[PDB]
């Protein structure tokens, strides 16, 4: 009964850790993951969040909200040393026991609000799971803390429930209470995605710094086995921001409290009942089982920088061509859609992933030996340069066909087959489909009562290979 004992700051952070104190009775794998089956799980995710890393030899490493400390036993296996932290003294109890047979592991309980460290002290800050359990204010106060303690070229991980529990909405698989309010913040991926990109940091030595968001990722053992695209993990780097400006916590949290999930939110609205795409019909003349044999994967590529709707329907090339895919988006607000459609639909061969822009997806899948079967494309060229195209059959197999849909003004075949000439492509053919495009926009506008215009461009048509 003291003053806004409901709302502040301190109440609403004591909310959390008393959430967690329900759990300290059990240190176990079952209330880090909050389901009950946590061990048909969690070596995988394990797995999967700790191979997405950069090696971690003579680095530092503070793995913040560790609990019984999973990632910790093996991120010390590698780094130089590593600081675990909770703020559950029990967790930490466990942390230090099951580790006794280390010795490169410091151990603290405190909140992560309140940690402090020195200035360019650690190469990579860890987390999994955390950012959820902040206030937007403390998530942004987080992430300026993060830039101070990294030094240049370090890196954070991230990894959070985004839209819905991990568990969905609502599997007997959580060990929530069914009856009690649940505190967790699930926000939107895109909104994280934006914070990370927006941040500014000016340090005691008057630098500038930037985050640059490597990628964004579906955790891959939440989409098999709990059909969930919305465990959402993303790798970022600090850079320098040479000539830019700060961005103090109050600008942030206008931005990422009220302005970003606004403009999330007439997104879905546009989006979120799209029965398919325009550009189905037109894909459909140029895409056969010898571009997309039966369970390849298909590299789409989709900026959507023209129109909102111009992308590739990766889930009826899926179930077209009993394929898998994995469909690139490189607009924040648009990823965000495509992983509500992939939770709806639940076709765990349909994959998405953001990234900036082609070259930051080629590096992720160059670091991963991939070579994708086929490419399936809107606006390449448009939004490309040739640097970029030529590296794509880095990580095609040999002969990998492409088809490429593709906005353009006047219509200028011989040059469009000498920029994929000189990109590398080879059996290079170009269809004028304005027409049909033109037919076909409008169908689909005036079938989902879009109250917009066509895209207004001429299109072609595209089909090459390597
Ligand atoms: N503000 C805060 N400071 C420190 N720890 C926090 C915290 N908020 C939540 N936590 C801790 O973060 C953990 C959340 S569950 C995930 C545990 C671990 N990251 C893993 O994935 O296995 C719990 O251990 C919880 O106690
Ligand atoms: C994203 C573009 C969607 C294209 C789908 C259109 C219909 C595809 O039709 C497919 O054609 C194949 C022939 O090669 C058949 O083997 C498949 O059974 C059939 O589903
Ligand atoms: C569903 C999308 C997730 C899988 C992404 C993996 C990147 C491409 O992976 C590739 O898949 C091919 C199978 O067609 C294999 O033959 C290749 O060896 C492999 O590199
Ligand atoms: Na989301």
């Amino acid at each position: 009964l003291y003053f806004q004992g409901h709302m502040t700051a301190e109440v609403r952070r004591d909310s959390f850790k008393t959430f967690w104190d329900k759990y300290s009775d059990k240190p176990d794998t079952n209330s880090m993951m909050l389901n009950q089956t946590a061990q048909d799980l969690e070596a995988s995710d394990r797995a999967d969040i700790l191979s997405s890393l950069p090696h971690l030899t003579n680095k530092d490493v503070v793995d913040i909200g560790a609990g019984i400390g999973r990632f910790t036993t093996v991120l010390a296996e590698t780094a130089r040393w590593v600081l675990s932290t909770d703020f559950i003294e029990s967790f930490i109890e466990k942390n230090q026991e099951r580790n006794a047979h280390m010795g490169n592991i410091s151990y603290q309980i405190g909140d992560a609000v309140h940690l402090q460290m020195d200035e360019k002290s650690v190469d990579l800050v860890f987390t999994n799971w955390l950012m959820m359990y902040l206030s937007d204010r403390e998530v942004i106060e987080f992430l300026l803390n993060a830039m101070r303690w990294l030094r240049a070229d370090g890196y954070i991980h991230l990894r959070e429930s985004c839209s819905e529990p991990s568990t969905g909405r609502l599997k007997t698989a959580t060990m929530h209470s069914a009856v009690d309010a649940n505190p967790t913040h699930y926000r939107f991926s895109s909104l994280y995605i934006k914070l990370l990109r927006a941040i500014r940091y000016r340090d005691s030595d008057g630098k500038m710094w930037k985050f640059d968001v490597q990628w964004s990722c579906s955790v891959p053992t939440y989409i098999r086995r709990c059909n969930n695209w919305r465990q959402v993990h993303w790798l970022t780097k600090k850079v320098p921001a040479v000539g830019d400006e700060e961005t103090s916590v109050d600008d942030l949290l206008n931005l990422f409290s009220q302005i970003w999930p606004a403009e999330q939110k007439t997104w879905d609205e546009k989006l979120d009942n799209e029965k398919y795409s325009w550009t189905d019909k037109i894909f459909s003349n140029a895409i056969d089982d010898e571009v997309v044999p039966k369970n390849s994967t298909a590299y789409v590529f989709t900026p959507r920088q023209r129109s909102p709707f111009l992308h590739v329907n990766s889930h009826l090339l899926a179930e077209k061509f009993t394929c898998n895919v994995w469909n690139v988006e490189t607009k924040e607000y648009l990823y965000r859609t495509s992983l509500t459609k992939a939770n709806n639909q639940k076709d765990q061969r349909v994959r998405f992933g953001w990234n900036e822009s082609l070259s930051s997806s080629i590096d992720y899948w160059n670091q991963r030996d991939a070579s994708f079967d086929c490419m399936v494309a809107t606006e390449l060229l448009a939004t490309c340069d040739d640097e970029s195209i030529n590296s794509i059959a880095s990580i095609m197999k040999p002969e990998a066909k492409v088809v490429l849909l593709e906005p353009v003004s006047g219509i200028d075949e011989t040059s469009v087959r000498q920029r994929m000439t000189t990109c590398g492509f080879k059996n290079i053919t170009i269809v004028d489909v304005t027409q049909e495009s033109l037919n076909a926009e409008v169908s689909f506008i005036k079938d989902h009562n879009l109250d917009v215009e066509l895209s207004g461009c001429n299109y072609l048509l595209i089909k090459a290979s390597l």
